[PDB]
DNA sequence: TTTTGCCATGTAATTACCTAA
DNA sequence: ATTAGGTAATTACATGGCAAA
C-alpha cells in the first residue's frame, strides 16, 4: 500500500485515542476508519509504530 | 493437503525433541533431507507446539 | 455376519495481530 | 511502509468407527 500523510486533525484524534489505550479492537479500528476517512491497515500500521517508539 | 510419510512424522518427532523451534538452517537441512518444502516443515512444528498446550 | 450410511476426530493449512528489525 | 516468525483460533479434509437393516 502507499506511502500516506496524515492531517493534523487525523494526527490529534489518533493521538487522543493511543492515550486512552495503545491497542486496538477491530470494531474500534473500524469506527476510527469511516470517522477519519483512514484506511483500516494504516491506522493498525500507525498504532503498531507508535508502541514500538514508546518501548524504547 | 500433504500427509507426511511414516519416516518424514518420525524424523519430525526427533527433531521436535532435540528442538522445538527451527532456526533457518536447521529447518533447511530438513526439507532438503525429506524432500519437504520449507513451508510445511515450519506450519507442522507451529501446530505441534499448539497442540501440546492442550494437555 | 454383511453392507450401508453418518459423523467424530486428528491435523494440515489459513488468517489476524503481535513484536522486532 | 515492509518482512519474518510466533501464538491463537478456525477451517477443510481423509478417516476410522459405530449404528443398524
Amino acid at each position: 500500500r502507499p506511502r500516506t500523510a496524515f492531517s493534523s486533525e487525523q494526527l490529534a484524534r489518533l493521538k487522543r485515542e493511543f492515550n486512552e489505550n495503545r491497542y486496538l479492537t477491530e470494531r474500534r479500528r473500524q469506527q476510527l476508519s469511516s470517522e477519519l476517512g483512514l484506511n483500516e491497515a494504516q491506522i493498525k500500521i500507525w498504532f503498531q509504530n507508535k508502541r514500538a517508539k514508546i518501548k524504547k
